[PDB]
C-alpha cells in the first residue's frame, strides 16, 4: 500500500507545515505537524485541560476502535522549550489513504503556552527513530515504523513548498516530482535522529568548501542552523546584514537580493535560492527582515530545517540500514 497527503504552510512565513490525519472510527480529522526531529504522535484531546485548549481535539470516547493503553504515560519537551504530557490510547490512524491499526495516539492532559497559542497545529506526528519515543514504561513505534510491513517500499518522501502546498508520500518515490537523480547519503541513528554529514557548502557564485557538517534533517524546525563560521561567511556577502542581539539572530534590509546557499550531499549539490533565505519582516511594515540561516552554536547540533529541505525532494529510506536521499526540484 501507499499513501499521499498534501501538506500546507500554517502561515505566510512557512513557519511550519500541517498535514491532515484521520484518527479513530469514524475518522476524526486533525491537522498535525509532521516532525522528523521527534518520535511521538500526540494530539490535543477531550482530556486536555480546558483552559489550555484554544484547536481541533481528539475524543477517544467517540472512537469505536480506541483502546486505553493501561499504565502508559508520556512527557516530552522540545528544543524551543515547549512541552506536553498525558496518557496513551491505541487507535486506527490514516494518512493520505494509508491506514495503520493499533497505532499509539498520545493524548495530552496538559500542553505548554506555545501550543495553546498556535491555533493551526492540533498535534505532532513524529517521524524520527522509535528510540526517541517518550512513552513509558514501554516505548511505542512511530506511524512510519508501524506501516513498514505494509508499504510497497520502506520509504517516505518530503516535498515541501515555498509559500505553497507540498506533499508527503509514503511507500513510493514519485519520479515526476524531482529533476535529475537522487543522491543518497549515510544516516547515523546513534542519537535517534535522521543524522547525516554534508560534504560542504558554497555561498552564491563562490567556491565550494569541502568540510564535514554533521546535522539532522528536521521537517519540524523552521530554519537552517549551521556552524557559526559558515553562517558568518554567508552574511558577509549581504551588505546590510548584522547580528542583532535583541531579535536573536542575523537580520538584513528586506530590499536586499540575497545570494543562494549551496550544501553538499556526497558529490551532489543542493542549491537553496536566496529568496528562501529571506524569512520575512521582523514585524509587519518593518524594513528589516529576519535571516533564514542562523548559527547552531547555542543549539548544540546543526539542523537542516525547512529552509533547506523545501529546496529539495527528500527521501527518508527506512530500510534496516537507513539512508537519506536528496534531489533538486
Ligand atoms: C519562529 C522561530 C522563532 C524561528 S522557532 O524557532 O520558534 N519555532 C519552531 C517551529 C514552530 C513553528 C510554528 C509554530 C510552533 C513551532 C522551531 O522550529 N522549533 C524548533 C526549535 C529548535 C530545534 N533545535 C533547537 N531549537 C524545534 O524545537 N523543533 C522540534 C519540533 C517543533 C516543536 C514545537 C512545535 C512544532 C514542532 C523538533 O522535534 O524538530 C526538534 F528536533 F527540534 C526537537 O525538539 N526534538 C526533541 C527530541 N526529543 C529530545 C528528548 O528525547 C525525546 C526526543
Amino acid at each position: 500500500s501507499t499513501g499521499s497527503a498534501t501538506t500546507t504552510p500554517i502561515d505566510s512565513l512557512d513557519d511550519a507545515y500541517i498535514t491532515p490525519v484521520q484518527i479513530g472510527t469514524p475518522a476524526q480529522t486533525l491537522n498535525l505537524d509532521f516532525d522528523t526531529g521527534s518520535s511521538d504522535l500526540w494530539v490535543f484531546s477531550s482530556e486536555t485541560t480546558a483552559s489550555e485548549v484554544x484547536q481541533t481535539i481528539y475524543t477517544p470516547s467517540k472512537s469505536t476502535t480506541a483502546k486505553l493503553l493501561s499504565g502508559a504515560t508520556w512527557s516530552i519537551s522540545y528544543g524551543d522549550g515547549s512541552s506536553s504530557s498525558g496518557d496513551v490510547y491505541t487507535d486506527t490512524v490514516s494518512v493520505g489513504g494509508l491506514t495503520v491499526t493499533g497505532q499509539a495516539v498520545e493524548s495530552a492532559k496538559k500542553v505548554s503556552s506555545s501550543f495553546t497559542e498556535d491555533s493551526t497545529i492540533d498535534g505532532l506526528l513524529g517521524l524520527a527513530f522509535s528510540t526517541l519515543n517518550t512513552v513509558s514504561p514501554t516505548q511505542q513505534k512511530t506511524f512510519f515504523d508501524n506501516a513498514k510491513a505494509s508499504l510497497d517500499s520502506p520509504v517516505f518522501t518530503a516535498d515541501l513548498g515555498y509559500h505553497a502546498p507540498g506533499t508527503y508520500n509514503f511507500g513510493f518515490i514519485d519520479t515526476t516530482a524531482y529533476t535529475g537523480s537522487i543522491t543518497y547519503t549515510a544516516v547515523s541513528t546513534k542519537q535517534g535522529f535522521w543524522e547525516w554529514t554534508s560534504t560542504g557548502y558554497a555561498v552564491g557564485s563562490g567556491t565550494f568548501k569541502s568540510t564535514s557538517i554533521d546535522g539532522i534533517a528536521d521537517t519540524g524546525t523552521t530554519l537552517l542552523y549551521l556552524p557559526a563560521t559558515v553562517v558568518s561567511a554567508y552574511w558577509a556577502q549581504v551588505s546590510g546584514a548584522k547580528s542583532s542581539s535583541s531579535v536573536g539572530g542575523y537580520v538584513f534590509p528586506c530590499s536586499a537580493t540575497l545570494p543562494s546557499f549551496t550544501f553538499g550531499v556526497g558529490s551532489a549539490r543542493i542549491v537553496i535560492p536566496g529568496d528562501y533565505i529571506d524569512f520575512g519582516p521582523i514585524s509587519t511594515g518593518s524594513s528589516s527582515c529576519f535571516g533564514g540561516i542562523q548559527s547552531s552554536a547555542g543549539i548544540g547540533i546543526n539542523i537542516f530545517g525547512d529552509v533547506a529541505l523545501k529546496a529539495a525532494f527528500v527521501v527518508f529510506n527506512g530500510a534496516t540500514t537507513p539512508t537519506l536521499g536528496f534531489a533538486s526540484k
